[PDB]
């Protein structure tokens, strides 16, 4: 599987036939049909005690892994029930700064978007909870271009080592707290993991409000490679998935 022509998008249902499921990420966020929810709680990011081990070049993203061996980077509140813990965070850019978020407003497209990964710990490891329908909690955080996110340039300095697929670097001291917008206001929806095996385990949310970043930032995120090390250059450039039908499920906003 993978953004290409002949691995793309289009083909994963051959392999990972759920690809075409009923509750399939990310999705088009149409704004005036989003329905406002007074029942829905504030979201509660706990990230002070984070810690971040390393980041990985796995041929499709680069991710920052966190231990979640204790409850040190938790979410809770909002349309959540019970705690989540923090695993990792994923990007997903495009080639233009016209593309690159997987999830879009009203058809609109940012230039990237960063997924933070948070599992359900009544079920004891990440494992078990991908095999659940409340199994997984993902904010998604939009990223337009235009002034530098002080808070992301630990995560743009290091990039250089680990340009091909497998690569890995200790990543430590990395706060997550950097990347957040000023409001978390936002809307959610029930879908699954935007890469495969697609699984539909996901709580879905969606902040408003996006993160500014330069263009020489995201210029760095481009020249990641998706092959591995003495093989044909590739640049990591695209790698989101199209949206995917609503059928029926309904985006709920908090504001
Ligand atoms: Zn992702």
């Amino acid at each position: 599987w993978g953004y290409g022509k002949h691995n793309g998008p289009e083909h994963w249902h051959k392999d990972f036939p759920i690809a075409k499921g009923e509750r399939q990420s990310p999705v088009d966020i149409d704004t005036h049909t989003a329905k406002y929810d007074p029942s829905l709680k504030p979201l509660s990011v706990s990230y002070d005690q984070a810690t971040s081990l390393r980041i990985l070049n796995n041929g499709h993203a680069f991710n920052v892994e966190f231990d979640d061996s204790q409850d040190k980077a938790v979410l809770k509140g909002g349309p959540l029930d019970g705690t989540y813990r923090l695993i990792q965070f994923c990007f997903h850019w495009g080639s233009l700064d016209g593309q690159g978020s997987e999830h879009t407003v009203d058809k609109k497209k940012y230039a990237a978007e960063l997924h933070l990964v948070h599992w359900n710990t009544k079920y004891g490891d990440f494992g078990k909870a991908v095999q659940q329908p409340d199994g997984l909690a993902v904010l998604g955080i939009f990223l337009k271009v235009g002034s530098a996110k002080p808070g992301l340039q630990k995560v743009v300095d290091v990039l250089d080592s680990i340009k091909t697929k497998g690569k890995s670097a200790d990543f430590t001291n990395f706060d997550p707290r950097g990347l957040l917008p000023e409001s978390l206001d936002y809307w959610t929806y029930p879908g699954s993991l935007t890469t495969p095996p697609l699984l539909e385990c996901v709580t879905w949310i969606v902040l408003k409000e996006p993160i500014s970043v330069s263009s020489e930032q995201v210029l760095k995120f481009r020249k990641l490679n998706f092959n591995g090390e003495g093989e044909p250059e590739e640049l990591m450039v695209d790698n989101w998935r199209p949206a995917q039908p609503l059928k029926n499920r309904q985006i709920k906003a908090s504001f």
